């Protein structure tokens, strides 16, 4: 109920990997007969298995739906969900109400997967299957990038968009507009992109609902062990083929249901509509006063008059969408352009910087939602770096300030969609220059910029991370525990023209426990926000512990307050934080009802010697965290703390170095 | 609700260890100033911290209790709980109602722990603290063995109190009814009647109980209190909350008159004085020596005394006819009392530690005991030629790949991870009662050959020859599949005597289920696949390890009773990936034969003919998505050599689980 | 040089003196390569040796995995200049008891020279000589240095018999490249050998490795060392890898 999910931090360890911890996905992919795989998938598109026969002999409308459902769980606010991890194979998502019949879509892929092995990953295979499905219908794709490496656990750190039957099952296309707008915006799609996506997605294929919904058995994670991973069995007729029930409605949008065209808009505007319901008593819209032109998927002697979903008529009756929809009605090449751009986006939005793309179809145009970086105009040598280190050392910035700027630049990285990090020097451009938590760190920027004019040998992103390197090496020497702090050069500075302020304003922390910044007091607890930040950084609980303590003694507080500075030598890297935190000398009292500030007084004299927040004091309250605190506070753990903190620091410096 | 707990198999990984994956506890302990640590602990025994003042200036009564609560969560039926993993520091156990004030006892230990680091572990430090506490009152100890290495996660097993309600059953203050409660609870811990008497009488000679006022004064347990409490629970508003107002159990009983010296006074008063019924201030039933003077010094106020008192649980012994006799045995002979108590105390604190080869340190007793599962010194030293020769002999004996693999697995798979018992060392497969267990029946048919091969060669023991038989079987089967591999062998096991195999404590090791050979005993206990998980956890395996071994054991035909459940191949005895290929192949549809759905037929979805049969243990690997994710790895086209290597490594790991001698 | 290309099958190596016997296994493999159109003859030729070594290790009760790197290609006669490849003909291959002429150097110096050309260490050369002797890999299949009764099993019999003071060795003629072993008690004649078998008990640096392999705890050890050296000599020309 009220727990600290330190258990988030344990996921994806050596224990659950069936492949080893040396498996290089990139190097395995190098071996793939990529075009022969595309040939075998195209073959598959029309090989009809008796336990799930193909509509019009074609499984293409099935695979496009699978790939789109995969990608559509994305969120822009944190970077979780999406199609980058293959997660649609595991619970819970494999069993969600909106993915009925995608288990058979995944099962039909197993012979290709088996022939190929680890050379391709399930998470790449899905998106490529959808692509091939599109490319075989007449439509042309923007390009494809592989690189989604597979995982083996269901991510514990957390109705794909809307209801097809209008909001609240009220068959009014009007009310569905705001729903579509909000849901698709949460994913970073604008109005035009939404129109293109929906209209395109709904030209191939169909919806399935021969009979009553009660004929369908339980979802994959609730069915009998002899079902061997498949859910949603059906008692209706055959239960499969022309009797399939998945969504529950019966809509076919075009008349060449397996060829690309411009017919969706065509019939959309070229017909009035009446309100009926599919046999399962769900609302449908029917093109009125129309002939018989739609071939039936399994009988070559019956026909049907066009039909639509409420959610298909929203992008017609609604005034805002009408204009894009007619733009495309009278220009289908514009339609193809826009749909293909949006489709590439939708399937590559949680993949990260272009350096993560691999394969022979990676588009050459840089896009803005890729967070692009320019080619480098610097190649610093070894003397150049020793020189920059002498210079920064001699500048007059304190250990605190140097560490502050390095951390402020690196700590924007999220693990989910792979965005943020220190490459690019976005700390210098808008809007990060003017963020609340960055206010102090910024006071060290104008010096470094100057050191970067005088030296024209490195970029400002490299000089920014080097400043932190110097600060940590100095602080280790002060504690009598001198260490080498590794530096990887070769970062580049980006241009304001590549930093879209709107999509970088999503990267602003509501809280950064490592520098004592919280923003609002109605979202979560300070310590769960701490866990959440650490997870986004892909850290372990020891890593998080060592870094909090180190950043406390170095005095890396935003605003440079003295919350949790448990020492007298601020700027030297000792274990003073854990020693003072655990020593039963001081008792801690909360200052007020907004219990985020506490005073430490001496349980003997009573005087007040320290202050702290909930982020300093979870490390003596949660037992799993205190178990690591004690390790670092124990008599044989000075060099140990220094090495552990240095390794974790360098790991957080290099999270976005996919170029390496 | 109804979910496989594959996530048992993920615990204790590289990610959560704050130390290296190279930390050798034994080697760190070698550096411990062991007697200087004992000096600093006895120093601590009397250094009284103001936030929790010492009773009679002595925390000893406090430490003995904490070590006893540690050890007392043990269960004999599977080997979980106990004091071998230090778990009393973590949730949930750190917060159970029965450990109120034990957070103080753990807190008071932190300066010694800090001075010494990883050179002693919390799990060893606790038991040693209790020992020193005993040795400082006048009592002498049987001996102590260190070796409990610390862990970093709370073990997700299935479990309120430790043994019984102190206040009689169902709070009805009658000592009579408490007898059966004590008998059952202590027996399931592996203690007999006399040991129970000694433990309960000894534990209650030192210290006291705490309950100045209304319990409602006490605050929340450690896993529920404000973050400024810094790990301590059960705060109290009564008076000081601490010192002479300490409230934990809620009862106020002092059993002797030298409450800090060993004696024979517990029994003395128990029988000498009669008793009347009252209640401590917090409204709990108490027994107090009637018509007695004032003799018991008060823990903080000198000029004050109290008349003896007792717990309901102290008055079952002396009244239940059974216990009275042991209790008077001990009344009229306290040297017997001391000997029995000390033996039982050593036992209680070392019962989940395992074979003597796991004990380290300078106080390890020299007498072998029966609950240690002892092994004799070896009378064999096989050379390299002797092993090659034994391998030729076994190969030329006429046992099949199936039989050889069967005997090796049947001997090794008794190991539990919790209390470290079982395994292949000793050749208990040959002695009673394992020779005659239902699941071993077939494997047993390969015993009389090997025994003969062992008479002819007097160069190895039968435990080594038994594991070597499995080595030969696996190497043969790898050669049959065109994937030849080396199967490692560690010699040096010893054969034990029937005189060291107590049938009663080995009948607890009988599997209710061994999914790796298609044996399930009863149909009321659990699901077959959760029993599979449970077996694999007891073996300390990973989910990949368990997958690879199930499949391998299926093709080698290692079914008990040798049925064709899950034998998805035509070359039985060759080590291929045929199991995963046929299991995942959408060719066959699987149907359940009857309402007791533990048997299914596979028929091909085209002709309909029946080609295979299987149980729930074969078919979870295509129903659970985490397990199927590993199945597919092994069924994929580049995974022949891979399956062979993975199965061979897991096999050798399960051969060597009890080799603490190494 | 090396195994990539299958020059053993083309001219002039098909017809070299030392290859004469080995060539009698070519027409089988070529046929196994028509029936299977899945690998090249260079890969099938190295795979043949892999199978042979794995079988021999199983015979000695010391089963081991012999690694195989696929992906070799077969070259065409047009890419094999006979005049350039006639320089690659051995004057001596101590590892199979072939020496050609008797006025160039000593048999054991030519042995060192061959081993250096292969970039081997002295242990590597020792282990391979002994293994090749028990497997019976003599060109012309003579019984020079076959110090065992289980020909085709991979044991340490070569070093054990070579070092045991039971047999005394006499030179048969003034040539002195052939010696008989007879039992120093009965007199009978149990073995024959050449200077290439017998330097491993005359040079002290070499005998120091012989004794390692002849000692009581060196069965698995000899097998592993020979297997590693074999795979190293299979892969010397794999610059494509
Ligand atoms: C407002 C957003 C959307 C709604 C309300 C919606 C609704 C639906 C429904 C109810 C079905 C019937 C499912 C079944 O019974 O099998 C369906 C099918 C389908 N959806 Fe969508 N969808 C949306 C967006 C998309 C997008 C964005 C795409 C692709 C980019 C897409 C591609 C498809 C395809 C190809 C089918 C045909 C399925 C088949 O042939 O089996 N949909 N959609
Ligand atoms: C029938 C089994 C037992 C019962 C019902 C029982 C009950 C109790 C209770 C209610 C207390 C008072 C706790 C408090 O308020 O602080 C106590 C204290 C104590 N227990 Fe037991 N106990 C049992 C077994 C044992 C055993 C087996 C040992 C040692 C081997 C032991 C050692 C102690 C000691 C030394 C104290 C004194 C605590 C102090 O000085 O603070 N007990 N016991």
């Amino acid at each position: 109920p009220n727990q600290l999910r330190v258990d988030l931090l344990n996921q994806h360890s050596n224990r659950s990997n069936p492949l080893g911890e040396d498996f290089d996905y990139r190097k395995e992919f190098s071996k793939l007969d990529y075009y022969g795989l595309k040939k075998d998938l195209k073959a598959l598109l029309t090989e009809s298995q008796p336990w799930w026969p193909a509509d019009w002999g074609s499984y293409a409308g099935l695979f496009i739906r699978m790939a789109w459902h995969g990608a559509g769980t994305y969120r822009s606010i944190d970077g979780r969900g999406g199609a980058g991890r293959g997660q649609q194979r595991f619970a819970p998502l494999n069993s969600w109400p909106d993915n009925v019949s995608l288990d058979k879509a995944r099962r039909l892929l197993w012979p290709i997967k088996q022939k190929y092995g680890q050379k391709i990953s399930w998470a790449d295979l899905f998106i490529l299957a959808g692509n091939v499905a599109l490319e075989n219908s007449g439509f042309r794709t923007f390009g494809f990038g592989a690189g989604r490496e597979d995982v083996w656990e269901p991510d514990l750190d957390v109705l794909i968009y809307v209801n097809p039957e209008g909001p609240d099952h009220s068959g009014e296309p009007l009310s569905a507009a705001a729903a579509i707008r909000a849901t698709f915006g949460n994913m970073g799609m604008n109005d035009e992109e939404t129109v293109a996506l929906i209209a395109g997605g709904h030209t191939l294929g169909k919806t399935h609902g021969a009979g009553p919904t009660s004929n369908v058995g339980p979802d994959p994670e609730a069915a009998p062990i002899e079902e061997q991973g498949l859910g949603w069995a059906s008692t209706y007729g055959s239960g499969v083929g022309a009797d399939a029930i998945t969504s529950g409605l019966e809509v076919v949008w075009t008349q060449t249901p397996t060829q690309w065209s411009n017919y969706f808009f065509e019939n959309l505007f070229k017909y009035e509509w009446v309100q009926t319901r599919s046999p399962a008593g769900a609302i449908q819209f029917e093109a009125v006063d129309a002939p018989e032109i739609i071939p039936d998927p399994f009988d070559p002697s019956k026909k049907r008059k066009p039909t639509m979903l409420v959610t298909d008529l929203t992008l017609r009756f609604d005034p805002e969408f009408e204009k894009i929809s007619r733009r495309f009605l009278n220009d289908p090449q514009a339609f193809n352009e826009a749909f293909a751009r949006a489709w590439f986006k939708l399937t590559h939005r949680d993949m990260g910087p272009k350096s993560r793309y691999i394969g022979p179809e990676v588009p050459k145009e840089d896009l803005i939602w890729q967070d692009p970086l320019p080619q480098p105009i610097y190649n610093p040598t070894e003397q150049d770096i020793i020189d920059l280190k002498f210079a920064i050392a001699d500048s007059g910035l304190s250990v605190s300030e140097l560490v502050s700027v390095a951390w402020a630049s690196a700590s924007t990285f999220r693990g989910g969609d792979k965005r943020g990090g220190a490459n690019g020097a976005r700390l210098a451009l808008m809007p990060q220059r003017d963020w609340d938590v960055n206010a102090a760190a910024v006071r060290a920027l104008p010096v470094l910029e100057k050191i970067q004019k005088e030296s024209g040998k490195a970029s400002l992103a490299d000089i920014i991370v080097l400043a932190g390197v110097v600060g940590v090496e100095k602080a280790a020497s002060a504690a009598g525990l001198s260490i080498h702090v590794p530096f990887a050069p070769g970062r580049v500075d980006a241009r304001q023209d590549q930093t879209d302020i709107e999509m970088f304003e999503l990267l602003e922390p509501i809280a950064d426990g490592f520098r004592n910044y919280r923003a609002r007091l109605d979202v979560s607890t300070t310590e769960s926000l701490l866990i959440d930040k650490a997870q986004q950084l892909t850290l372990t609980a020891p890593e998080m512990t060592a870094l909090v303590g180190g950043m406390r003694v170095l005095g890396a507080n935003f605003d440079g307050s003295k919350n949790g500075v448990f020492t007298d030598r601020v700027g030297v890297l000792s274990n003073d934080f854990f020693v003072n935190l655990l020593d039963m000398r001081y008792e801690w009292k909360a200052t007020d009802e907004s219990k985020e500030l506490f005073e430490g007084r001496d349980r003997e004299t009573g005087e007040v010697k320290f202050t702290a927040s909930r982020a300093d004091l979870v490390f003596g309250s949660n037992s799993v965290l205190r178990a690591v605190a004690e390790v670092y506070a124990s008599s044989d753990a000075h060099e140990k703390f220094v090495k552990d903190f240095v390794a974790a620091w360098v790991k957080v410096m290099n999270l976005d170095r996919f170029d390496l």
